[PDB]
């Protein structure tokens, strides 16, 4: 059971053609240089939507993380398989990519069968990678689950997240992964750890809770994170990002998820003839998982 350090980070790199003033190229470069980006074994990114900034980040990361997936949902190219409700015409990809210090033995993508609001119209889904680490295999699913979106009916977002977690569970079960091999789910799962949905997420994904969740209480801090506070000034702080092992599989003891509140040098953009300065590289905080 090789002990791995896993980062999950929502990068908030929206398409620059649609959103030219969100500092995407600046932040993508700065994310690859941030402290939380260094020293991991696996990195799972979400919202890497802008093709150029995502490509630049993946290139900037290639020295430390040479083995990488495409961004989920861009196309069928560069994957060993594509499953789920993939659309060839939809322009928006799922924004998820997995980067690894360790050789990738297999990589596939699966587009979610269930989604609502904005998520439905895009190729949101998950990446499945098998890594070769220390003489054995480690399985990682990287994803960005259904958001609590304006276009979803009341309760529909949570209902579709439940189906998304069970789709991942069913996918992993059908792989018949040996119990002595680790299986981790890493991503922005859009489930608040402080809410009742946390426990149903664990049951739906068949996930073991971390032995400890440490660091800052909120990986999506609408008060202390300067981007989240600008975009959602009246919404509660929540805690959405996880790396969790699968029940019944080998895993390190004392597995931790640490929410790391690392700020950035100020950067400024202009919008409607006003200047806005931020001190975070995204609206989320990175979560670093590993054996304590």
């Amino acid at each position: 059971t090789p002990s791995l350090k896993v980062l999950t980070y929502n990068t908030f790199l929206m398409s620059t053609g649609l959103y030219p003033n969100w500092g995407q190229e600046h932040r993508a470069r700065e994310i690859a240089a941030a402290g939380f980006f260094q020293g991991n074994d696996v990195v799972v990114l979400q919202e890497a939507f802008d093709n150029a900034a995502a490509d630049g980040l993946k290139a900037a990361a290639a020295d430390r993380y040479p083995y990488q997936t495409p961004v989920v949902g861009r196309s069928r190219d560069g994957w060993d398989a594509t499953g789920g409700k993939y659309s060839a015409t939809t322009p928006e990809d799922g924004g998820v990519t997995v980067l690894s210090k360790w050789p990738i033995v297999r990589k596939e993508q699966v587009i979610f069968n269930d989604a609502c609001g904005a998520d439905w119209w895009s190729n949101k889904g998950f990446a499945y990678v098998v890594l070769n680490v220390g003489g054995t295999r480690v399985h990682v699913v990287g994803t960005h689950a259904q958001s609590t979106d304006s276009g979803c009916a009341a309760g529909e977002a949570a209902a579709d997240r439940s189906r998304q977690f069970r789709q991942i569970d069913a996918f992993l079960d059908a792989k018949n992964i040996p119990a002595d091999e680790q299986v981790m789910l890493a991503g922005d799962l859009n489930v608040d750890s402080h809410s009742a949905e946390y426990a149903s997420m664990l049951a739906d994904g068949d996930l073991a809770p971390a032995d400890s969740r440490a660091g800052h209480p909120y990986s999506f801090d609408t008060k202390e994170n300067s981007i989240a506070a600008y975009r959602y000034p009246t919404d509660p702080r929540e805690d959405l990002d996880y790396v969790l092992h699968r029940n019944g599989h080998a895993r390190p003891a004392g597995w931790r998820n640490t929410v790391v509140q690392e700020t950035s040098a100020p950067w400024t953009v202009s919008s409607w003839g006003k200047r806005y300065t931020y001190t975070d590289l995204s609206g989320h905080y990175p979560v670093i998982a590993g054996a304590n």
